[PDB]
């Protein structure tokens, strides 16, 4: 469908050039459609970006729910390591999508806040699953639930920052590093498990 | 001295308004000196910012070296927790300086890179002290020196990001939270110690 081709082109072009410098015309020629056809489907550039962004994050969210159904009984450290492994695999296999998602930090303030608010409406869910899994554990002395959860969420939140800093626009480098990043994530989560639990 | 008054005014105004929106004229009236007197001492706004920034980081660096002379025999987790405690104390007592330092992320690219390079010329030192202290320890199974060091440096590097996100421009809130942040840093470093070592 033409709408899907436009969305796919938008992911590619926004991810290569950034929000500000990408144009709807570039997206339209990349999708192989007429320049006005963007505006048939999408009110403007902002809504094009937003719909692309929501399209990608929805697909990801469905994958996370499938994974969650299948790994819910693992302890949280194992669960999180496995999910991070999946995101690392997704990023190496869909570099343009990953490059697309990280352009959010340089989107216009109004659109960016709008999207950051939408994303919180799944992050506060995961956050709560983490909190619940934490109650299943016998926590080490002085390790409160609030500290365990802060620290784990800060660890998890650092995925995007590493990506932006090191792998954005470098698909070959991430492919080269993928298995080693997985190996390091496992050790770091084992460090946190051993330190947080009795 | 007039130069010191200008530098102090620059810290205050750059920290309140940001690099881009601050003017030398604002700085000059804040310092109580003539508008041209800035340019007697400082070639331009960029050099004014740079000299202010180097003035603050130098003072901090001297404090870090004093601390290092006095705490070098502590293990690294204790050493780092104590240094973080000092920076938290410095930030609560010098909010305007802390607000000043965090404006670096929104400085013009050329000046920002220049300063980020200068700061690396002390961060690579601390980094190496951390590496050396790590060799004194018996590391836990699979915890390599490179992983221990990556993880600890990422932990330590998160100070500035929390500040920017939560305490920039909110001196009362940081004062309110200071002792609790210290208490949480201690537990987090104890988590890392227990997990990283045998
Ligand atoms: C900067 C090296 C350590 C970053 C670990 C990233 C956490 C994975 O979510
Ligand atoms: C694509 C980058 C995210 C993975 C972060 C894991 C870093 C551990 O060294
Ligand atoms: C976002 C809550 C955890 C941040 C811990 C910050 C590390 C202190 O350098
Ligand atoms: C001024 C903010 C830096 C302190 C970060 C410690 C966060 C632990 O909750």
């Amino acid at each position: 469908s033409k709408r899907d081709a436009i969305l796919k082109a938008a992911v590619e072009v926004f991810g290569k050039k950034g929000y500000d410098r990408a144009t709807t015309d570039e997206i339209a020629e990349k999708a192989g459609v007429a320049k006005g056809l963007i505006f048939h489907y999408f009110k403007n550039k902002e809504e094009l970006y937003y719909q692309a962004y929501m399209s990608v994050t929805e697909k990801l969210q469905k994958e996370f729910e499938n994974f969650l159904m299948k790994n819910r009984n693992r302890d949280i450290f194992d669960f999180m390591e496995r999910w991070i492994e999946k995101k690392l695999e997704y990023s190496a296999s869909h570099p343009e999508e990953a490059d697309f998602l990280i352009t959010l930090v340089s989107v216009d303030e109004g659109l960016r806040k709008r999207i950051l608010l939408d994303l919180e409406k799944s992050q506060r869910v995961f956050f709560d699953f983490v909190r619940e899994k934490l109650k299943d554990l016998d926590l080490a002395e002085d390790v409160t639930e609030e500290i365990a959860l802060k620290f784990l969420m800060w660890f998890f939140s650092g995925f995007e920052e590493v990506y932006l800093r090191t792998y954005q626009g470098k698909p070959e480098l991430l492919k080269r590093d993928m298995n080693t990043l997985v190996e390091e994530v496992k050790v770091m989560l084992r460090i946190l498990k051993k330190g947080m639990t009795k």
